[PDB]
């Protein structure tokens, strides 16, 4: 049993109150409420992000873990946070997002942030039932949580299988959600994939403690085992002391206009 698995076990064993305190203990959070007021008022200007995702991707870019450029594919784009953020980057020329939509799933949001005209979000698409196509930047944020670490592992594995085909067209720059990187098989498969395609795992502090999600990005390079175990150490450590205050931040502004 690995540290992450012990973390998952401890997590599931927690009482609901303890879990409420723990999920956001000491994490970085972005203020979103003005963005929700504006978005539900139908304000397409003002440069509001459609989701929290834009803050995540930003965190990865501003620290040089990936450098988006050219044609960007966003698998599981959802509302389009990653896509709309990617549209604001200089070297990025075109952004194409794909999401499942329908019952239980997010629909694409139309907004006129900077570079909205080079963005196209397609809904009603199963990326698993979709032929891969060439791209400079490969983004993927698929990985639904589960109380069962085995289910999370299986879903993550299916995701990696799916993104293999896109990666063999060889970008470039990529960022891929790894929901469950804390099992033995997962870490070994990630070692393999890291030797084949490069890149490394990175924990984003905007992530909640209730998820062990890490991001496989091209501009990172690190021992998978060590970074995963470091993350696990952080999450484990945050279960013992008092509740650490939330570090609130300003949400990313994506401006307005076309390109
Ligand atoms: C609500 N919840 C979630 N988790 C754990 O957190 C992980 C990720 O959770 P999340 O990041 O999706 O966000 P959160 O759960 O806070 O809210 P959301 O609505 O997004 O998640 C709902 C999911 O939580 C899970 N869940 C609900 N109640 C419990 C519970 N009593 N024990 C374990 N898992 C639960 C269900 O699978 C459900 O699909 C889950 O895989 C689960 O093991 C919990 N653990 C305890 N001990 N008590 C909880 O109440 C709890
Ligand atoms: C939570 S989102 C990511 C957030 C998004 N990047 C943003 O910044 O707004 C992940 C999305 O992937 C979508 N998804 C899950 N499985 C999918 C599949 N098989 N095909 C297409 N989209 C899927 C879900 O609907 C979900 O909205």
């Amino acid at each position: 049993e690995t540290l992450g698995e012990k973390w998952k076990a401890r997590l599931n064993q927690m009482s609901a109150l303890e879990f409420y305190s723990y999920k956001k203990s000491g994490i970085t959070e972005v203020c979103r409420e003005e963005a929700r007021r504006a978005l539900k008022d139908g304000v397409a200007t003002g440069g509001h992000a459609v989701s929290r995702g834009s803050a995540k991707l930003r965190w990865l870019v501003e620290r040089g873990y990936l450098q988006p450029y050219g044609k960007v594919i966003d698998l599981g784009c959802g509302r389009g946070g990653w896509s709309y953020y990617a549209a604001t980057i200089r070297k990025v020329q075109e952004v194409k997002g794909y999401t499942k939509g329908g019952p239980g799933h997010e629909e694409p949001v139309l907004v006129q942030s900077y570079g909205w005209n080079i963005v196209r979000l397609k809904s009603g698409v199963d990326v698993f039932h979709m032929a891969a196509e060439p791209c400079d930047t490969l983004l993927c944020d698929i990985g639904e949580s589960s109380s069962s670490p085995e289910v999370e592992e299986a879903r993550t594995l299916r995701v990696l299988s799916m993104v293999g085909d896109w990666l063999e067209k060889r970008p470039g720059a990529f960022c891929i959600k790894v929901l469950c990187p804390y099992t033995s098989t997962m870490m070994e498969t990630l070692e393999r994939l890291q030797r084949r395609y490069g890149g490394g795992l990175v924990r984003v502090p905007l992530s909640r403690n209730s998820t062990h999600e890490m991001y496989w990005v091209s501009g990172a390079k690190s021992n998978t085992i060590k970074s995963v175990s470091t993350t696990s150490q952080l999450l484990l450590g945050r279960m013992d002391g008092p509740r650490r205050p939330v570090k609130y931040e300003e949400d990313v502004n994506l401006g307005s206009g076309t390109r």
